[PDB]
């Protein structure tokens, strides 16, 4: 509506740029304001009861893409590659765990990241194409909100691309993760029975560093069409886990709320199951996926951060486990990658020298498909 | 027509089962010339519009199934399996050779096959020849050729077709090898303008050893609006290659022909190039796929005949030197493959008695997924 945006905007709001100009800004919301929404109400649905029978257990989960998009990558050929991987991670899935696949993509909007610290010499930190220029500066790190309006075009491009132009396929959906507002907020629309939606993408999560309950990006998404999803990391606690739940699926809706657990490949086999079996007696009908890259992040000796692939099938391995045992649905797998042959991860800690070529990531490093097919072959 | 039933049974036919009652035969035949076609002259013109593409380069096929279909196997689960199957190695042709990638499939059919020797080795029992044939044990009653199952191969390719879609997409086209004359006469069908089709099956082929330029089954193929193809072996001459094209592509029309090289990893090299430059003489709009299977076929003191998966990967690899060497369009692949983790297939010559434990094939030895995505690979 416009009241949600009013209850959003009297919320804290948590790593969100500091915008050059207030004018461009007001200008380019107002622009966003009155632009078609990316993806529509009646596919929002459709998803969502999807995910209603992938919370039943008679279907699977395979979201995957880059860690952060980038926005001249919006090309037919190139969307029709990422594709293509969700084809092969789609079908290895399905002989895996013997269930029906549903294709997630990470595109159309990964265009803004969190960071732990905000600011080489002292200098801003990159912050995703929607935001700052790659090239570490002074003048490039200026945030310009002019980069959205480009992103939200991108955004176009690949959603016609990718099938969503015209009503028909076996779909690609659409997720990014909702951590901006200037213009996640611009992006808000109603339907025929003035439901709110969010209509930057079709299933938005929020990052670990973001979920705080009483928090804007919560607010947002607590009230909004879409299924939502949220991160979950190795130190939350219990009783914080249960307020998250009772504000983003309030109503107990199978389907709706989606949480993705990345606690990394020791942690998570003492960290997760307790969290599961509280949230199973509070009676959430919950989907876990794991989210094995984020835990299991490492530094090189040369090149920059990597994660051993060997981790990676541990984590997946022991997040079934965990959820399966503790009496949850696991439900798929999250995972970024790339269609491009790259180096940035390696197999184990024996490969650490060979990271360096080949390594393209605008940020974290992304799994090469194969190594991607690795990864979801754990999943027996 | 019916005029082409009379000149198909004019010629010489082989492979063709010895029925044991003539009346059933006459009563089968009846029943399936009044039953549905599984399969629509649209959809062939579509697909035939698909395979002009191919022919100009633009995309590329995987084809593949089992050796020999299994008739109880028109389960909506397992046909999803095969499809997943499908859907991995599509994924995976499409990200090794840059192009779009059509899935067909060996199946809703392939329920006979041919055989060199009409006995095996205390009985002698004659060889079991397709569950639309004979019996799979190995006694002399099961082995009586009872063209009943002719009709239970109908239903069950008929269930198989619902299953896919075909009852009213990322479309997974059917095929197999054109064999029973029997059945296939029976399901000749005309369309809005008479035009003749092969209503059993969107793509069929025929086997070497039934490829006679003379012959019943390409005089039968010969006018037929289905897309046709035809599998050629080491042994075939540049002359009667020529003549067989000059019957099934009269008009040389892109994406009529096809022509499915089986030759062996180390024949095709020397073999294949004479063949596809002649071809290209000709001008003929031919379209090439590998079929590394049937050319590599080796027994196991263990077990049953098997192939190396080395092998097959070296085929391939050796084919698209070949073809594109000599200017043909080197276009996909044609894999016996089953969703089954089977051990019918080994790595290479180090796994000799692996090949026990995991054998479910009616005929030749098939690729597990993975073992046939390692074969897709090599088109790299
Ligand atoms: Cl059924
Ligand atoms: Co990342
Ligand atoms: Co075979």
């Amino acid at each position: 509506m416009d009241d949600l945006l009013q209850r959003v905007r009297r919320c804290e709001a948590l790593q969100q740029p500091e915008w050059g100009d207030p004018s461009r800004l007001r200008d380019v919301q107002a622009y966003l304001r009155g632009s078609p929404a990316l993806i529509r109400a009646g596919d929002i649905l459709a998803l969502r009861a999807t995910l209603a029978r992938v919370a039943r257990g008679e279907a699977l989960v395979v979201q995957c893409g880059d860690c952060a998009e980038d926005m001249d990558d919006h090309h037919a050929e190139n969307v029709a590659r990422k594709a293509a991987v969700l084809e092969l991670l789609a079908g290895a899935l399905r002989l895996a765990g013997r269930r029906p696949v549903i294709r997630v993509g990470r595109i159309a909007g990964q265009y803004a990241k969190p960071r732990s610290k905000p600011h080489e010499q002292t200098l801003p930190v990159y912050r995703g194409d929607m935001v700052n220029g790659r090239e570490a500066h002074a003048e490039q790190r200026r945030a310009d909100p002019q980069r959205i309006l480009k992103g939200y075009a991108a955004a176009r491009n690949i959603m016609r691309h990718l099938g969503w132009d015209a009503a028909s396929a076996s779909p690609v959906w659409t997720s990014h993760e909702m951590l901006l507002l200037d213009y996640e907020l611009s992006m808000l629309r109603e339907d025929e029975q003035r439901r709110v939606y969010l209509g930057s993408t079709h299933w938005p999560w929020i990052g670990e560093r973001t979920r705080q309950v009483d928090g804007a990006h919560v607010a947002l998404l607590a009230e909004v069409l879409n299924p939502v999803a949220c991160k979950v990391g190795p130190e939350i606690g219990r009783d914080q886990l249960l307020a998250l739940c009772e504000r983003l699926d309030p109503r107990r809706e199978p389907g709706r709320l989606t949480l993705i657990a990345r606690m990394g490949a020791q942690k998570v086999g003492e960290r997760l199951p307790p969290l599961v079996e509280a949230v199973r007696a509070a009676g959430h009908p919950v989907i876990w996926l794991s989210d094995p890259m984020h835990g299991n992040t490492i530094v090189a000796p040369c090149g920059n951060k990597t994660r051993l692939v060997r981790s990676i099938a541990e984590e997946v391995a022991a997040f079934r486990l965990a959820v399966s045992g503790s009496g949850g649905v696991a439900a798929g797998l999250h995972l970024e990658t790339t269609p491009d042959d790259v180096t940035e991860c390696v197999a184990d800690s024996s490969g650490l020298h060979q990271v360096s070529r080949h390594y393209t990531s605008l940020c974290d490093p992304r799994l090469n498909p194969w190594q991607a097919l690795s990864a979801v072959m754990a999943w027996s």
